[PDB]
């Protein structure tokens, strides 16, 4: 409802605030405005949302707040590209974002593998992401929760496949390959949005851009969210030491003073290329890239004192 939110939710750098009880209706507004008002049945969507929340954990960063925030980014990169994505893609992607870290425990796929976690045995590749999709499907199959019930069986299978690929694409390991393939398409002029295999890549890149979106907010938000990101990284580093393994410095709390250098690394190697390639394919997403560059600059001031 709020008027300040009705306005500021269109900004890419929107922050969803500290009131957890407002997040559901922020998400329903977004879906209403993106997809339609009669496209989802309110009462069923409302409980689907509540059940997703319940299945997210009280971790510092990969939590319910993150889930709604990634959804908001995707809303801003749907609103600003009217006519490029189908009604089905718009429904699936908003839901994929809300669901994409379901039951995340604050640990990377490497750590589950080195820990010999049961989930690893089950899903060899992209371990957590396969689990998230599996949990999404389980939420949908719960009675009263099939937000997709108004849909043909074929359209159902289609949206679940859109959701599946988008969730899987949040495995940052896949991004590097995806982005390389897209960058060659851009430059040879071979990218074809009429081609479904190419559309899959573009959505994958969109899922990355949205998942990383802490680095596109204004500096006070970005800096604060970074505290939560490192809180998980350090906890994982502690768990790695407990296994008998020196963690990379990124995850070693004893190397906390190198966070600024760490951020230079991440922005140059990951974030700037991600949002550059995104901007090349979808020019209206330029504000994401601009904010990312501003944030890189801030990390650059921090290294030399200025902050
Ligand atoms: C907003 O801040 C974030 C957000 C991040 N989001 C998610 N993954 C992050 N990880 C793990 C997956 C991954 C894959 C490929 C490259 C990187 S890297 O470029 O940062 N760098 C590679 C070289 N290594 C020695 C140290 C890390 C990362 C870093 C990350 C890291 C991060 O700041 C450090
Ligand atoms: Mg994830
Ligand atoms: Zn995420």
């Amino acid at each position: 409802l709020p008027a300040r939110i009705c306005r500021d939710i269109e900004l890419f750098h929107f922050d969803i605030g500290p009131f957890e009880n407002m997040w559901p209706g922020i998400f329903v507004y977004m879906i209403h405005r993106s997809c339609g008002t009669s496209c989802f049945e309110l009462e069923k969507l409302c409980r689907f949302i509540m059940s997703v929340k319940k299945n997210y954990r009280r971790v510092p960063y990969h939590n319910w707040k993150h889930a709604v925030t990634v959804a908001h980014c995707m809303y801003a990169i749907l609103q600003n590209n009217n006519g490029l994505f189908t009604d089905l893609e718009r429904k699936g992607l908003l839901i994929a974002c809300l669901c994409h870290d379901l039951d995340h425990r604050g640990f990377s796929n490497s750590y589950l593998q080195k820990f010999d976690h049961p989930l690893a045995a089950l899903y060899s590749t992209s371990t957590m992401e396969q689990h998230h999709f599996s949990q999404t499907v389980s939420i949908l199959q719960l009675e009263g929760h099939n937000i997709f019930s108004t849909l043909s069986s074929s359209e159902y299978e289609q949206v679940l496949e859109i959701i599946r690929k988008a969730i899987i694409a949040t495995d940052l390991a896949l991004y590097f390959g995806n982005r390389k393939q897209l960058e060659e398409m851009y430059q040879t002029g071979s990218l074809n949005l009429h081609n479904q295999s190419h559309r899959d890549r573009v959505i994958g890149l969109m899922m990355t851009a949205c998942d990383l979106c802490s680095v596109t907010k204004l500096w006070p938000v970005t800096k604060l969210t970074a505290n939560d990101i490192y809180a998980e990284f350090w906890a994982e580093g502690d768990e790695m030491k407990k296994l008998g393994i020196q963690p990379i410095p990124m995850m070693d709390r004893d190397k906390r003073d190198e966070v600024p250098q760490g951020q230079l690394g991440f922005y140059n190697a990951v974030a700037i290329p991600c949002y550059t390639t995104l901007t090349q394919i979808l020019p209206p997403t330029e504000p994401l890239l601009k904010a990312c560059r501003d944030n890189l600059n801030q990390w650059e001031k921090v290294i030399r004192g200025e902050e």
